[PDB]
């Protein structure tokens, strides 16, 4: 009934929050997961009937939907600890556009500026697990959500190459594309203000 | 000698910081101001010889420059207190793309997705002062940096229409496009880490 989509860069905390809050005013809620490189294509397929989509991907105006922001999440470009581009860093951040990158692929073979790769050439994968399996072998470097790569980082399996580009991790807004019918529904504003208020408790 | 460009959305605090820190390792520093809708075009004109550019505008790869992020700044969509789209808000955020907008114009008549207007039609101006003079008359709504519009807000001259889109103000990364020669110059990394460290003291 209420069909909500949540991309894969959305940390499970952010998902738990969304879900629990929907659960206040909603009676049937379906929670679809998706790659961030297919979220926006998916909601566009009218037959998919997505009422709400929670994604890091950005596009100006989608047809039937409006956009706002729920919060912020972080991501790191990572690599194998003995990747050439480790440590040595100033010039290295430029050299990413040479070294090979493991990118998230889309069914529409298409990519926003936000998720377009930064280097030719690239190896595409469908999901973060496959990104990092590769990236753990030395096969490329990737961009990955904080949570997907926290553990591995502490355990020294992976290094971060992103600190000079943006110390602390790469920030990105988490967006809510919501079917326009929902604008001016009390349940939806309740969810919005609720989920939001709570996502500030995380940080 | 060191020619640094700073757009007009960069709060004067952020500028003071940049300037003072450059002043540590630099002996001649020229500080050029620019609209955020001309920063990137300007650095591209090879004859302008901009070594560093501090701007909110985003572009993937400029030719001779690299990109990183220095911090974050905030902006609000504002209007006259009795603008139609005041108060009443859920549906209203959608209706911006109808109501008339006062946008920042570019010499190249061209605009990034970041600064493209969101509604046809629009009135262009060259600068924030002219934006708000207009917007204070009821002539349109605009998007404006926090600092440019703080005072007016407290004084009730202007209302914010942006809170449901993103509570607290609209976040945007402040970017440093820096001539590639500067990568691996000690003075430049000193500045980077310095300016950066200090911009966290603001918030």
């Amino acid at each position: 009934n209420l069909r909500v989509l949540l991309d894969t860069a959305i940390p499970p905390s952010f998902c738990d929050t969304v879900s629990s809050v929907l659960l206040d005013d909603f009676n049937m809620v379906s929670l679809i997961r998706t790659s961030p490189a297919d979220s926006l294509a998916t909601i566009k397929q009218d037959n998919a009937e997505i009422d709400i989509a929670i994604t890091i991907d950005e596009e100006l105006k989608i047809s039937r939907f409006n956009q706002c922001v729920l919060g912020y999440t972080k991501a790191f470009v990572v690599a194998h600890p003995q990747h050439p581009l480790c440590n040595a860093s100033l010039h290295s951040i430029a050299s990413l556009a040479n070294y090979r990158q493991i990118s998230l692929g889309s069914r529409s073979g298409q990519h926003s500026n936000l998720l377009r790769p930064v280097s030719d050439k690239v190896l595409f994968v469908e999901n973060f697990d496959d990104m990092l399996r590769l990236v753990e072998a030395g096969v490329g470097w990737g961009i990955a959500p904080h949570y997907f790569v926290e553990e591995r980082l502490r355990n020294g399996t992976l290094a971060v190459l992103s600190e000079l580009y943006e110390p602390g991790g790469i920030d990105t807004k988490v967006y809510c594309y919501y079917n326009t019918a929902l604008e001016s529904e009390r349940s939806f504003l309740r969810f919005l203000e609720s989920a939001r208020q709570r996502l500030r408790e995380l940080g």
